């Protein structure tokens, strides 16, 4: 269970998540828990999406929209992703810090 | 586990959820997690309901009422629906983005 | 699993929940999920209680206090009641919409 | 599963929880769910603690700090206490209503 | 299951968690539940992180950012740490009270 953190900002409107192939030995995903505003964040709506492929096209999932004047935080409940993953901001300058865990589910044939 | 997203707006006061019949092979429902305001949303109360049939009549379930000045967001906990489903706005212009998963429960005779 | 909704207002300061005796065949309770402000709700504190009998007297349990200016909503987590049940407003004009399910636990002798 | 409610106020800065010895037959604790402001509550920070003995000294656990202007409510998740218990206000006038259940875990030797 | 509480303040920008070696007999971690503002807390952003070693370097995990004017509280869900642990404030004067349990998982070879 590795510990992971990243940031989505105006230089990082698109971020790519890819765990190292070694952890792919025990079948691996990414579990996400918290998202918080950065120190350079502006007072606007910051729309973070989780992005993968659906129907062969780039599918985006609006997860949160952080704003200092409404709610600059998010607690990510039950969100588990298959690497590679994309994190996007369709609007906003950031930074928005993403915190999660590189989780590797153990062999379970029960 | 397909990934689903839609929007309820003033052109989409009523939205119809129907998964493709193929996923009906392994018995299927829709699990919902998050709802967020759209970029064209206005500052008013936006009442989203989940709608099915009860007693033979159209039964609505007020789920959320999003408003930028009070709470423009909702985290949908433990909400699982049987397709076809209806999503309604009894008031509001939208858009309000709905995010969930096409979940298909596996055969479990335990 | 029947779907249930009611409203506590100034004409409905006390509401009585009683499921039909047929669902009493498979042992039955009421599970509650969400509560939202009504369209005629005023800007005041609306104190909803779940009421049953304790020590032989009318026992009330303050569950929520909805107000448009503080928090007009509630997400009811882990609340399961034995019918008949009473829902009360010790203050407020309403309406406050209550959403839940008539749940009937199946025979489980494990 | 008895139903319990109390209030911490300026006359009740310290409250003592003690279930009757009869329920001690089946091994008993107290599970807490919700806390709400009283009707006589003032606009200040009301710091409620759960208090027991640690290292032989009076140990307090700040659980919540209710205030009408910030957040007058709390939903107590996963809080289970061994009677006798103390509930304290290190600041505030109250009342603050505490709601929970006298829970008695059944014999389970599995 | 020992009960633990600490505070991160301007004299305690860095706090070290280390359980006594005796509890290391039954394999031990720290489970965290609540965080609340101190009585001497100021109106600023107080960024608490959980810190351990990753890639051989000091890795920090922004957990919360408490502020009286936005949200002075946090409910820590599903957070379990391996002692020794570090708790940091990258900004803020504190105090910020951390509440948790010294939990020791029992032998389970199932």
């Amino acid at each position: 269970s590795l510990i992971w953190g990243c940031e989505l900002n105006e230089q990082n409107k698109t971020f790519e998540f890819k765990v190292e192939d070694d952890e792919e030995k025990c079948e691996h995903q990414l579990a996400l828990r918290t998202v918080c505003l950065g120190d350079k964040a502006k007072d606007e709506f910051h729309i973070v999406e989780i992005v993968t492929q659906e129907e062969g096209a780039e599918k985006s999932v609006p997860i949160a929209t952080l704003k200092p004047s409404i709610l600059p935080m998010a607690t990510m409940v039950g969100i588990e992703l298959t690497p590679p993953v994309t994190f996007r901001l369709k609007a906003g300058s950031g930074p928005l810090y993403i915190s999660g865990q590189h989780v590797a589910m153990e062999e379970d044939y029960s």
